[PDB]
């Protein structure tokens, strides 16, 4: 049997380069080599408040956008996790084996926090302990994520671990798998600040399904710097605009930067935008295409969450199953 | 008819001040409620223990309800790990619960997540079956005020989806500490201030033989608790046996002393943990028998707690599930 690949993304907000760039593309270019499974992740999404109707909406767009991004159903198991009972499951019984010390330390608890101050719940603190339960439920080897997730994978081999010292092999140890090239895409106009999903100011994002045009106008806007004269070179301390950029361009393209540099020697800002534009603009423009292809077709959509919980379901019983004959559970009938 | 929910901890060895005090009142409303007994063994890991005591402590728990009288073909008694609803139903509402609510409940950082986190599991056992009222002592009041609020935060963004629970505020035996009779006897216990439900004649003797008196001279038995607390203990557990009035048993024991009190006590105990002890043994050994109420008060809970979870997860807005 092959090693196992799972990643989930959050069907909250609208997924960005940023999100393709550090995760779906390897989800893609992986299906063959690994057993991949693909997660939407509805139950870590309703950590941040969420209207009901944009959730549902939200979800299904998330599912559709998998598909157009290459991802195959008939070669990955694609699922949204309440389907699956397991994950809240194995969640629970995984915070009596987490210290609170482990998750008051997050990053991202904190960042979150700080931006909700009026909704500071027990589930935002609580995250990592079902992001680990759904990577440990499917016995994972691999974890495709961007440089921002690190840290909560991080914990859950800690989990995966303590766990196996007491009860034996009941967990793989998982192990990140974070693309050289655009693990941390940065915002446009603020290049020190990570590109996020929910961003207050769209002018700092390429969104995966906004108007081509728009991203073209977003990227000539993009900051850069004062340089005399204006040179194209990675310099992240002093260029963090233009670098972005040429990070963009690189993992769009598959070129190297030091290929980049080459290419726009004698060249300014005007002949980077331009090149990042048509490159980002054209991948946006088919993308979109088999998007629509695939969101208006519910009755495809429906058998992909179908089949994929179906399968999802014989793995994660699996697990459980042990887990529970090991802490001690009366097993059901 | 309401909707009575208990939870009941697999572990802890459950005590006369139990029986009598609180599980054999609840027997005899079996028809005026519809009564759910769940053991908690999601609960139970909180604290770490060994995996095959809190597997049989399970089964033990279940047994000793059963053998208690409550009957599964009136009440609902399933274990709580059988019904997938519980762990779902938390997770939600983790979401709709304020960290600082969870830190206001009674370094650190050594406290596993589970220790933190059950009061929102606790909620949760409670809403999945639109309970009613809910038996709480005063250790859990905190903890059901909780779910209150969460059930009407909940129902205030998303309409009507929670009944918000209520305290069963009726009390009716005191069973006191043999050895503390100020102390209120407590399986959370010096096993010398309380006595087991499975414990044997000649225990029970001993224990009643320790059990703290009074230097009156000439000795005297008589109700008093403020200055003869021990003797005091040693009436009523008599009287909620026998069913014989306090003024009844002080005319019983005229003219004569403690050791007669402590002969007749041990006597009156015994001979109630005999038809129990009987019926539990005869349960608890009879595997099939015990599998068979576990899946007929799981099916019966997972019918219930289903519809309740369907309307929660529409409510906040999830695709529902395929299958
Ligand atoms: N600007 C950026 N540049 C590069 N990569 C980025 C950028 N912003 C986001 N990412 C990555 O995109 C993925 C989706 O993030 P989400 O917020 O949806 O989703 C998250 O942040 C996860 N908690 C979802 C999750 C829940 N359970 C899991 C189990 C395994 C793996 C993942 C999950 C992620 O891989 C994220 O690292
Ligand atoms: C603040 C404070 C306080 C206080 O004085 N104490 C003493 C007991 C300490 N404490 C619990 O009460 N529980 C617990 C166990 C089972 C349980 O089951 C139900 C479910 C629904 C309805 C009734 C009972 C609910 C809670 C604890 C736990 N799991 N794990 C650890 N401690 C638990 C709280
Ligand atoms: O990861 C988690 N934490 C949880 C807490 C409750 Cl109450 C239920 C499920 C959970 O899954």
């Amino acid at each position: 049997t092959k090693p196992i690949v799972f990643s989930g993304a959050q069907p909250s907000g609208e997924l960005t380069i940023g999100n393709y760039m550090g995760a779906l593309r390897q989800w893609v270019n992986m299906q063959d080599d690994y057993h991949c499974i693909y997660c939407i992740v509805d139950q870590h999404a309703i950590t941040v408040r969420q209207d009901a109707q944009k959730l549902r909406k939200a979800t299904l767009d998330t599912l559709a956008l998998y598909l157009a991004c290459g991802i195959d159903p008939e070669k990955s198991t694609i699922f949204v996790q309440s389907h699956v009972p397991e994950h809240a499951q194995l969640g629970w019984a995984l915070n009596c084996y987490t210290y609170f010390g482990e998750l008051s330390r997050m990053t991202q608890f904190k960042d979150k926090s700080a931006r909700y101050a009026e909704n500071i719940n027990a589930g935002l603190f609580d995250y990592p302990v079902l992001m680990a339960a759904d990577i440990l439920l499917y016995q994972t080897n691999l974890v495709p994520v961007g440089e921002d997730q690190k840290q909560h994978l991080e914990l859950s081999r800690d989990i995966a671990q303590r766990f196996n010292a007491l009860y034996g092999e009941i967990f793989k140890v998982p192990e990140p798998f974070i693309p050289k090239s655009g693990a941390r895409v940065m915002s446009l106009l603020e290049p020190t600040k990570k590109m996020s999903k929910s961003d207050d100011n769209r002018n700092n994002v390429i969104g995966l399904l906004e108007d081509p045009k728009s991203v073209v106008k977003k990227i000539k806007r993009a900051v850069t710097d004062s340089d005399e004269p204006p040179v194209v070179r990675y310099d992240v301390q002093n260029k963090a605009g233009v670098s972005n950029l040429l990070d963009i361009l690189s993992a769009v393209t598959g070129q190297s930067i030091p290929e980049l540099e080459k290419q726009f020697e004698g060249k300014m800002y005007g002949h980077l935008k331009g090149e990042v534009a048509d490159a980002v603009s054209g991948m946006l423009t088919e993308l979109q295409e088999r998007y629509h292809r695939f969101r208006n077709d519910e009755a495809f959509l429906q058998q992909v969450m179908k089949d994929g919980a179906e399968k999802a379901s014989a793995h994660a019983s699996r697990t459980l199953k042990a887990v529970y004959e090991a802490i001690g559970f009366v097993a059901k009938r």
